[PDB]
């Protein structure tokens, strides 16, 4: 409730591999700061962070939780990312908002594949990294090995700050380097018995202290001058280097903490409030107009909303971060996107699932608000003097897609509303409503990511849903030139409705002009350029209606009747009932009755004539393909290439980058239906791929035959 200044706040986001001790460490930090009363164990299913229903039934974190700990004149805006693999949507969301990332390492395991994955996100976003070793009570541990495992993984910038005397359940003291003191503890935990380093470990402290002061010296030019003068920095002069070094991204500290037994948590909270990048020194964020927005406390107020947790039995809560300015209760704010004139009734400060009414949130601090009208994720709310509108968080591309569908076709509207709300909760649940496919597409990050969406629908809102294979957008085309003739006449009403049009059909490709000669069955037809028209279609492709009526043999105003007739049959498609594309149509000769021919006469004449041109020509089916850039380790490069060779892929590139590689391919979309599941199995969760549409190409005939037989099988049900 106590209003915190700009210099007294600081943003941290917890990262690390799954099952490393992030949620449990959060519980200890809140307990030692007095936010909660008694610790709740993850087995007891009463933790502060994992307060969601789905997040409890699994037993591990699903949604990152925003929460704070009050310490000595410093407030920490900790965000506890889930740390899994299929929930990286919330990891990038929290890592853009925050200003420093702490990576947790499991002592028993060491540097897992989850640790490697998250550290790549920090490199992408240029965020500080502090390595934090946890779970030191497991006997299957060796702190020397953990640094040894990590020393080659990342550069020599890594320097330790603490080391335990000995691991195992008997661990109750760890020798520090930053404060040159040994911190003993009791089995209950929470009571740091500060005590000067013993004689045996006195030898081990100096060289790392010499190493530690050396690491912080090079970070700042001024501190290097102090190194020459005094040859040693004791407490605070070397603390400034870590501030700049983390900004410089050239110093990764290593810690020790037992989150299970609350050993070092008080020391951990003291460190972060002591030396991390400030909200001011962190590289300023810029809005969509290029203005380098700075964390100015006195500037205009601007709310950025990034999380919209709608956890049941509490209500819709929309978290926000203030990029600049300050927020008083009962202020006036304008929605940058679709301005609804929102008035924040009362702001809140959030500590997991528990909120406390507060009267002010200075710039660069995370907050919360409840019961808003028209605020969605990504909407920026700001004052009337400035029209700031932020868009700087780019989520990773989709990696797995299924078409959701209710068990009964009566709750479709309800399922639309729920999915929209959950897309608001997690923006990575990309939903596209394709009219051509006539299906509700759900996009995520893997097979497991969409299963979590299913579970929330099944339990929280009591709606049954199922995931089905998504339809494929197929396009028709033709191979070789051909033609046909057709004539029409009907004398059941008034006029004869006479219509006869001879037209030539051939594929259209850019760069090749139309010839004036066509060899059809040992006969010659003359084509002249009377009209060059290329109408785009709403479903992609092109249509060319080159006309060659000889000087006015047929009426020169009756062409539009054929125009709508062709597209009527072009939309359907004879081979598979799908849209066609890239066809150049040549119309030259026809027979026209002087008075009995109207628009409907030629519309039917053109339509039926065009329909029969395909089966005399060569029809084909086009399969969309996606450019794929698989980031794969060198160890499993061979197995990944083989699988692509089973996907009818095309090897195009081979990039040797660090320990990993980078593979380029053009894999058909149908073969990419379930690749994220398959790629993880082959590699072991150490690879990622990116899809990118690259137009339609043809298919081998065996694929073509499979489609046509299935197409008629559905029609037989009538
Ligand atoms: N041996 C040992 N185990 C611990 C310690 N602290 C926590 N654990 C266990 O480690 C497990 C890891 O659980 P979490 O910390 O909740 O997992 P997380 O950090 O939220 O990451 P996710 O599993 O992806 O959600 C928990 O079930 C704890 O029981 C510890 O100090 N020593
Ligand atoms: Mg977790």
């Amino acid at each position: 409730m106590k209003v915190y200044q700009t210099n007294e706040i600081k943003n941290i986001a917890l990262l690390g591999s799954s099952g490393s001790g992030k949620t449990t460490l959060v519980e200890a930090m809140l307990f030692e700061s007095g936010v909660i009363k008694r610790r709740g164990s993850v087995a007891a299913k009463n933790t502060v962070s994992d307060y969601f229903p789905v997040e409890q039934e699994y037993g591990y974190s699903v949604f990152s939780t925003v929460l704070h700990v009050e310490w000595n004149n410093k407030k920490l805006n900790i965000i506890d990312c889930p740390g899994s693999d299929d929930f990286v949507g919330s990891t990038v969301t929290a890592l853009n908002v925050t200003d420093t990332a702490i990576i947790l390492l499991n002592g028993q395991y060491g540097v897992e594949v989850g640790t490697q994955n998250h550290f790549r996100y920090t490199e992408k976003l240029n965020k500080p990294v502090i390595f934090l070793v946890n779970q030191l009570d497991n006997e299957k541990c060796d702190y020397d090995n953990i640094l040894e495992q990590l020393k080659e993984a990342y550069g020599s910038k890594v320097v330790p700050i603490q080391y335990p005397i000995a691991t195992g359940p008997g661990f109750n003291a760890l020798i520090d380097v930053l404060l040159m003191k040994k911190y003993s503890w009791k089995p209950e935990g929470g009571a740091p018995v500060i005590e000067d380093i013993p004689a045996e470990e006195m030898d081990k402290a100096m060289e790392m202290h010499k190493a530690l002061v050396e690491a912080a010296a090079e970070n700042d030019e001024g501190l290097m001058e102090k190194f020459f003068e005094q040859d040693s920095l004791t407490e605070d002069e070397m603390r400034e280097g870590i501030r700049k070094g983390l900004i410089a991204r050239g110093m990764f500290p290593v810690f020790c903490v037992c989150g299970g037994k609350d050993m070092g948590v008080r020391r951990l909270m003291e460190f972060l409030g002591n030396v991390v990048p400030f909200v001011s020194e962190m590289p300023k964020v810029e809005n969509t107009d290029g203005k380098e927005v700075a964390p100015d406390v006195n500037g205009p107020e601007s709310l950025y909303f990034f999380k919209t947790s709608v956890e049941p039995h509490i209500g819709e809560v929309s978290y926000f971060k203030v990029m600049s300015g300050k927020v008083r209760e009962g202020d006036d704010l304008l929605n940058a996107d679709r301005g609804s004139k929102e008035r924040i009734a009362q702001i809140y400060v959030v500590a997991g699932g528990n909120r406390v009414k507060v009267e002010e949130l200075q710039a660069g601090d995370i907050g919360a608000a409840v019961k808003l009208k028209d605020v969605k994720t990504g909407n920026t709310l700001n004052g009337k003097d400035c029209d700031y509108k932020f868009n700087f968080i780019k989520y990773p591309n989709s990696k797995y897609s299924r078409a959701i569908k209710p068990v009964n076709e009566a709750d479709v509207e309800k399922m639309m509303t729920i999915l929209n709300r959950m897309r608001e909760e997690d923006p990575t649940w990309v939903i596209e409503q394709s009219k051509e496919l006539k299906q509700t597409l759900v996009h995520g990050q893997g097979e497991f990511h969409l299963r979590t969406l299913k579970w929330r629908l099944e339990n929280n809102e009591k709606l049954q849903v199922k995931f089905e294979e998504p339809k494929i957008p197929y396009r028709e085309t033709i191979t070789k030139a051909a033609r046909a003739d057709y004539r029409h006449k009907k004398q059941s009403g008034g006029a004869g409705q006479f219509g006869e049009v001879h037209l030539i059909v051939e594929p259209y490709k850019e760069g090749m002009p139309v010839p004036d000669t066509y060899k059809f069955n040992g006969q010659e037809f003359k084509i002249t350029v009377r009209g060059t028209e290329e109408i785009p279609l709403e479903w992609g492709g092109k249509l060319v209606f080159i006309n060659s009526i000889v000087g006015g043999s047929i009426d020169a105003r009756f062409l539009p009747a054929i125009m709508k007739g062709i597209m009527s049959r072009l939309e359907q498609g004879p081979l598979t009932g799908s849209y066609a594309r890239d066809v150049r149509v040549i119309v030259y000769d026809g027979k026209m009755h002087p008075v009995d021919s109207n628009e409907i006469s030629f519309m039917l004449a053109g339509r039926n004539a065009f329909s029969e041109a395909f089966k005399n020509a060569g029809p084909k089916i086009l399969e969309p393909i996606y450019d794929v850039e698989v980031f794969v380790p060198s160890d499993r490069m061979g197995d990944v290439m083989g699988d692509l060779q089973g996907r009818r892929a095309m090897i195009m590139g081979m990039s040797s980058e660090k320990g990993f590689e980078k593979l380029v391919a053009k894999v058909p979309l149908k073969e990419m239906s379930s690749y994220s599941t398959a790629l993880s199995s082959l590699t072991g969760g150490r690879a990622s791929f990116i899809m990118k549409f690259a137009s339609y190409e043809l298919v081998p005939t065996d694929v073509q035959d499979k489609l046509i037989k299935d197409f008629e099988a559905k029609q037989t049900e009538e």
